[PDB]
């Protein structure tokens, strides 16, 4: 929980919206079963952050999202919680 320790990368305007709390469902085409702060990652930066709650697209949903008042700078891991 707190900070995050993965960053997804997200392209404008989706970013933005995302962590002004403006959208809610992040679409992707595989689901994972990440839980917890996620990092918001766009044009090489980390402007903020967003809380993955739950889960041919799928709709990864996000709560409690915010953007760092300053944007963190960059600097990958293969999510493995789909593995069977």
């Amino acid at each position: 929980m707190e900070r995050p320790k993965l960053g997804l990368i997200v392209r404008e305007p989706y970013a933005s919206l995302i962590v002004d709390g403006r959208k809610v469902w992040e679409i992707r085409r595989r689901k994972t079963r990440h839980r917890g702060p996620l990092g918001i990652v766009s044009g090489g930066r980390l402007i903020g952050q967003a809380d993955l709650v739950g889960v041919p697209l799928y709709a990864w949903v996000l709560e409690n999202a915010f953007r760092y008042e300053k944007p963190l700078h960059v600097p990958m891991f293969v999510d493995l919680s789909e593995v069977r």
